[PDB]
């Protein structure tokens, strides 16, 4: 309305940006998308459509943003990559003798990567109870229901993965 408002540093305007993580199963290589409304600028490398693509997993990348409604210092985002999504494969351990009570569902890690483990989280949503663990295991269950437990392994809280299983508490 009266003075124009002061830009701020793009450092200051995306200090907290966030992005997801879009995983490319025929190239191997992520895509990160940038949770920004407006078409940023990325230094040197390009950032079409707000997505930086063919990122390693497990190697940091780093991208210099910049927009025109802020100025000098770009902001510095540090791109820490997940492991690949078909390094994990959803298990269900559920002992046949006893699967009219109980529930085992377990994360296995078919492959190494070099990602820090103490980054990687699983959670589980059986129910609507919330597990967080690798694996999981109830016991007790009433016989002759049926649960869509849900999964998602996260990286730095960063969610890249995700499965689903439909268990019933009976033999077959
Ligand atoms: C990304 O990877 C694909 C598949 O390997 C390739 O066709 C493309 O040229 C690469 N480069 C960019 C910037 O998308
Ligand atoms: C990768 O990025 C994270 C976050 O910035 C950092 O803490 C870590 O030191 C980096 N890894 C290496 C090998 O420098
Ligand atoms: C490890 O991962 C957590 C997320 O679970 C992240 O917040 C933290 O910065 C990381 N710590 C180290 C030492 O790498
Ligand atoms: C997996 O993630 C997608 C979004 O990436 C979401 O639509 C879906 O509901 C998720 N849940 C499961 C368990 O597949
Ligand atoms: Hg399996
Ligand atoms: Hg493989």
């Amino acid at each position: 309305t009266g003075i124009e408002g002061r830009k701020p540093t793009c450092d200051e305007k995306y200090a907290n940006i966030t992005v997801d993580y879009l995983y490319n199963k025929e190239t191997k290589l992520f895509t990160a998308k940038l949770n920004v409304n407006e078409n940023v600028e990325c230094g040197n490398n390009t950032c079409t459509n707000n997505e930086v693509h063919n990122l390693t997993e497990c190697k940091n990348a780093s991208v210099s943003i910049s927009h025109n409604s802020c100025t000098a210092p770009d902001k510095t985002l540090i791109l820490d990559v997940p492991p690949g999504v078909e390094k994990f494969q959803l298990h269900d351990c559920t002992q046949v003798e006893k699967a009219d009570t109980t529930i085992c569902l377990k994360w296995k890690n078919i492959e190494t990567f070099t990602c820090d483990t103490q980054n990687i989280t699983y959670r589980f949503q059986c129910g609507n109870m919330i597990f967080d663990n690798k694996e999981i295991k109830l016991e007790n269950l009433e016989p002759e229901h049926e649960y869509k437990c849900d999964s998602e392994i996260l990286y730095n809280n960063h969610k890249f993965t995700n499965a689903s299983k439909i268990i019933k508490t009976d033999f077959g």
